[PDB]
């Protein structure tokens, strides 16, 4: 399937590059998945000093029966990366939330290496209870900052990922835990450690 809406003006493309840093003003190789949720526009934006990229999120009051169905689901697609010998994946991740007082954000991430039929997904799925913000410090400019790690030897399935095993693609989602969530979004520093 494939989730369309009228042509949205994304900032340029650029070339999937990791780390994932923004800083050329394009979205080095970031786009939606054909079946995210979410299809509205990717720009970069200052985040905390830094250029990120960054959507626009307000999640249905209805909630959709697929856990990810509402969810953006961003997509580097054809990275081509490995690995190597980082125990993580790693990134920061902002919100500047209008509303955010009940229900969570449960981030997940995963690969599509093609030794393993184009899917292996990280595990440790992290949840960010919207409750817990308010009390949080934010940036100079406003914005609630986590920097999100997934450790790489905790793949579900079975599914190892060597240091050598090419993953194709890398996609990130950040679904809606029942919550009340509605604001902008942003990732940045996107990469292995
Ligand atoms: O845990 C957090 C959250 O989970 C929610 O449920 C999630 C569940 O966690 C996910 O595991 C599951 O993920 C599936 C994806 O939705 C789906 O898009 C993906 O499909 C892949 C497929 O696995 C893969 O084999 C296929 O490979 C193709 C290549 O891309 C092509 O290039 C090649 O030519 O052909 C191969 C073979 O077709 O690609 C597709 C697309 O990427 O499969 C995933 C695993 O099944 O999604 C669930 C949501 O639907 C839960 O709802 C929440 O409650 C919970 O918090
Ligand atoms: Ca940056």
């Amino acid at each position: 399937r494939a989730v369309v809406e009228a042509p949205v003006e994304h900032a340029p493309i650029g070339k999937a590059t990791l780390p994932s840093t923004f800083e050329d003003s394009t979205r080095q190789g970031w786009a939606w998945d054909a079946t995210s949720g979410v299809q509205s526009a990717l720009t970069i934006k200052d985040a905390n000093e830094s250029k990120a990229i960054s959507w626009e999120v307000k999640y249905p009051e209805v909630k959709p029966v697929d856990g990810w169905a509402s969810a953006p689901r961003i997509m580097l697609g054809n990275v081509n990366t490995t690995r190597g010998n980082n125990k993580y994946l790693t990134f920061d991740f902002y919100l500047k939330p209008t509303q955010a007082s009940k229900g969570s954000l449960t981030i997940s991430l995963a690969f599509a290496p093609p030794s393993l039929g184009f899917w292996a997904q990280a595990t440790g799925d992290v949840n960010i209870p919207l409750s817990s913000l308010s009390k949080m410090k934010k940036t100079t400019d406003g914005l609630y900052h986590f920097q999100v790690k997934y450790d790489l030897d905790k793949i579900n399935d079975g599914k190892v990922l060597t240091a050598n095993t090419v993953l194709r693609d890398i996609t990130i989602v950040v679904a809606d835990g029942n919550s009340d969530f509605a604001g902008t979004m942003y990732l940045d520093n996107i990469r292995f450690e």
